[PDB]
């Protein structure tokens, strides 16, 4: 086989540091070698050089080579997949609308670089926030690519939710099933327990039939919704290993397929045929599986109760609004030129 | 199967952060679950809590649970293996004897904890500097353990050397063979290329027959010798992912055995009757393999030319001297 070419943006940061080593160790592409394209900005290049020196010093058999660069063409040329980690952080005094706006330019440019230089088969995983909207913008501005080339990361939130629920029920994570994170990130994300089941002592029950309503429909989302802040409070920096774990997990599933019974929340361009009443035109987290050919499918058969319907509708509306903000910002910049 | 209990000292640090997650991912023990024991000091407890929260947020199927503590008994109780990452750093105006001395107390205490609380089959990998001497001291003070329970990490240096030589030759790492790191860390470490071969265009040749003398016996060791500093200069912090990679590599080999033909440099209590003329009584890096029962063996058949003999003798002398410093310090305290 020829080595698989993998792009990591923001490569000098903590996520990039861990992700690059994890991929180079063979965890993503199995027996196949990898060639890492490591992109960052000029002020980060000494830290990127340090990363590459550590990669070298692992003597990884799976690592065919790498390029550490500030240059888009070198970073995107003939890539097979991409981890779009880099994004503009929110500035002091900015609100969510301004965060969406500042990122829209970045992700427009990135969509253009992908279209120009990446393989037509590239799988682009958008991680930098606001990820669903960044993903939509990159896709809209990638003229030679298709919706199947893009997704956004919701597995960190799914993983968080599994551990919380398993701990609450006093079981292992393997004994909880069908927790789903739907829709957007941010305030409108839907951490849905209404499908979920668990096995304890040979009895299988629905999570919402056992746990208190006040837990399920208030406390639980608060714990999930604020978890990142709690780590930053203790760590002094945001999470790194946990989003990396989720990122690899998503990409590996996307590349080679999911396991029987496995349901992974993934942000995808909304499929026209979807069975959950979501309108095409945004990137929306759905319960997904992936076939052996690397194609993502929304899992059929989940139930939409009145609570879930309302939550889905609200997060759908939120995504269309974010899209509007991003597109309007881009239009206003163009007008001003 | 019952979960394997794995200690990481210095757990809140950068190595601990990555090592914990790597192990919890299933990479060390295979299908078997792991129960992590994460030890650090009181001012690091908030960072340690943060680490546990990220571990939780991975929903690792292999993670049976964890202790995160400042308490030695909770950290060492019934452990199957240990990554002894923590050590006392060198203080500003301190010399090497002081580094050995300060760490001797720590490692004496650690050996005592291991003997008192760990399983008798515990596999102890010493990483914190000065690792060979710290390992010796821990072993000497672990009354219910044996030499087979202890080793120290020299694989980071081996991996660095493979990269460097493969890059100088313009070949893949997989096409270079039998590079060995012998002896102590620090200035007396022996980065031996005198056994090494490489393949290219259907020919296998000795490295020393192709590369120039000035590279092999001067430039190369300087590169290996300044590598960690160069990374610290660029990174703003010391290496973390690469020692973690080497640590898991060593421990996994130690648990399940090495692959056919594989030679891993490992610091081990010197075996009586080793074939390389090294005196028992210190922990010394040798070319090793590991059998399917998890027992480490020195690889036989390497050759010791005059250059290598002198290097081996010098690093042996150095190790015995560090041990004397450590033991004299502990004796003065008693």
């Amino acid at each position: 086989s020829e080595a698989a070419h993998v792009l990591i943006t923001g490569a000098a940061g903590q996520i990039g540091y861990i992700l690059s080593h994890w991929i180079a160790s063979g965890e993503l592409y199995g027996d196949r070698q990898v060639y890492l394209h490591l992109l960052d900005i000029p002020p980060a290049m000494n830290r990127l050089t340090a990363l590459t020196m550590e990669l070298e010093d692992c003597a990884f058999p799976h690592l065919a080579g790498f390029v550490a660069t500030t240059d888009p063409k070198a970073a995107f040329k003939d890539i097979d997949c991409a981890f779009l980690v880099a994004s503009m952080p929110r500035k002091p005094g900015q609100v969510r609308a301004d965060l969406i706006s500042s990122n829209s330019v970045i992700f427009k440019n990135t969509g253009e670089y992908l279209s120009k230089w990446a393989k037509p088969s590239v799988k682009v995983l958008v991680i930098g926030n606001p990820d669903n909207t960044n993903c939509e913008i990159a896709m809209l501005h990638a003229k030679n690519l298709k919706p199947e080339n893009f997704s956004s990361l919701s597995m960190l939130d799914q993983n968080r939710a599994y551990y919380e629920v398993a701990s609450k029920l006093g079981v292992d994570v393997k004994d909880v099933h069908d927790i789903i994170v739907w829709g957007n990130h941010g305030e409108s994300m839907v951490a849905d327990l209404t499908q979920a089941t668990f096995t304890k002592e040979g009895k299988t029950q629905k999570v919402v039939d056992v746990l208190d309503h006040d837990y399920v429909f208030d406390t639980f989302f608060k714990k999930i919704g604020h978890r990142a802040w709690d780590i930053l409070e203790h760590r002094g920096f945001t999470s790194a290993a946990s989003p990396t774990k989720a990122a690899i997990q998503h990409m590996k599933a996307w590349l080679f397929g999911t396991a029987p019974g496995e349901v992974l929340s993934m942000g995808i361009p909304v499929p026209e045929g979807n069975p959950y009443g979501i309108k095409p035109g945004v990137v929306f987290s759905f319960p997904c599986n992936v076939d052996k050919e690397g194609k993502i499918h929304v899992v059929e058969g989940f139930k939409v109760n009145d609570w879930l319907r309302e939550k889905l509708d609200f997060t759908e509306k939120d995504l269309f609004h974010e899209k509007e903000i991003a597109l309007n910002h881009l239009a206003q910049l163009e007008h001003h030129h």
